[PDB]
């Protein structure tokens, strides 16, 4: 004589394994809760996803599931279970079950001072997970503190592959002021200038911003709107060099940059006067304006700031690197079939 648990306007058809629901958060086409697992005997995170009315939500639901079911890595959130109806017809929602984590780095930074040892460890873990992601030819594309989950022992896992894409550097070019989907504060300068965010360098920029944020508890480039993001970046980095300008061939983007008053570099040791100098040298290298000159993930791991942890033999790579909303609903159905009874 049972029935499904309710949360905050939405049905959570997740029983009988998954009981005692607390609300965590929500978005455009879904809501996250915690719940008690019964096969294993721990509380878990469950996300309800309702994408089937929209093309791009189907694309994003499918990419996140295909990626995370492929990935196995200590610093990357996996999928433990997927709950949906046994028929496409009856399938209105998909529930993704994941390890529950205590907190995230956004909540941690707003409440907690980080010691240099914590920053170093968190950075190591971020980069170790990202070594794996990049090694599969995947870009996360929305790395930010709220997508970095932590447990009580400071173990870190990257989550939210909702904007993730297979890398595509041969098709990265676009016009000036091309709209972009990823979180504004962690967008690389080239996004606003000439990049679609389909190279690995776009993630390194975000990690740079994360590192700067761990050093002061405040976002480094908190732009209030699209182009103000570029204003913030150039206010610290200063004016691009002639060389770096010359790689920007779109005239509208080049002439914008040429239009701006000259700005000199703010040195990292003035923004971050209590920071480790090795941490600032790696920061400098992650926040390089020119994406071709920007440090890569494996090269960041080998940087002297990370020497206490660096062990390439223990920083694994991926074994297996990488439509209308009605054909995508069928791919989601196929892709989640393995978690069904029988
Ligand atoms: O799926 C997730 C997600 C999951 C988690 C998550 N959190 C936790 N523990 C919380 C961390 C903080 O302290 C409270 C506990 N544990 C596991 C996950 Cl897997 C975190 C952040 C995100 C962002 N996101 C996509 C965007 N939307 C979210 C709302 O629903 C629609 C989709």
């Amino acid at each position: 004589g049972a029935g499904p648990e309710m949360v905050r306007g939405q049905v959570f058809d997740v029983g009988p394994r998954y009981t005692n629901l607390s609300y965590i958060g929500e978005g455009a086409y879904g809501m996250v809760c915690s719940a008690y697992d019964n096969v294993n005997k721990v509380r878990v995170a469950i996300k309800k996803i309702s994408p089937f009315e929209h093309q791009t939500y189907c694309q994003r639901t499918l990419r996140e599931i295909k990626i995370l079911l492929r990935f196995r890595h200590e610093n990357i959130i996996g999928i433990n279970d997927i709950i949906r109806a046994p028929t496409i017809e009856q399938m209105k929602d998909v529930y993704i079950v994941q390890d529950l984590m205590e907190t995230d780095l956004y909540k941690l930074l707003k409440t907690q001072h980080l010691s240099n040892d914590h920053i170093c460890y968190f950075l190591y873990q971020i980069l170790r997970g990202l070594k794996y992601i990049h090694s599969a030819n995947v870009l996360h594309r929305d790395l930010k503190p709220s997508n970095l989950l932590l447990n009580t022992t400071c173990d870190l896992k990257i989550c939210d592959f909702g904007l993730a894409r297979v890398a595509d550097p041969d098709h990265d070019h676009t016009g000036f002021l091309t709209e972009y989907v990823a979180t504004r504060w962690y967008r690389a300068p080239e996004i606003m200038l000439n990049s679609k965010g389909y190279t690995k360098s776009i993630d390194i920029w975000s990690v740079g911003c994360i590192l700067a944020e761990m050093l002061s508890n405040r976002p480094i480039f908190p732009g209030k709107h699209y182009l103000d993001q570029l204003n913030h970046i150039l206010g610290i980095l200063g004016s691009p060099s002639q060389e770096d300008l010359n790689c920007i061939i779109n005239l509208k983007a080049r002439n914008y940059l040429l239009s701006l008053p000259h700005k000199n570099k703010v040195p990292w040791n003035r923004l971050f006067p209590n920071a480790d100098s090795k941490a600032l040298d790696l920061l400098d290298k992650m926040l390089t304006f020119n994406p071709h000159k920007r440090i890569e993930v494996e090269q960041a791991l080998a940087h002297p700031y990370l020497e206490q942890y660096y062990d390439p033999s223990d920083e694994p790579i991926a074994e297996a690197p990488f439509l209308p909303k009605e054909k995508l609903k069928e791919l989601i159905f196929e892709e989640t079939a393995r978690f069904q009874p029988g």
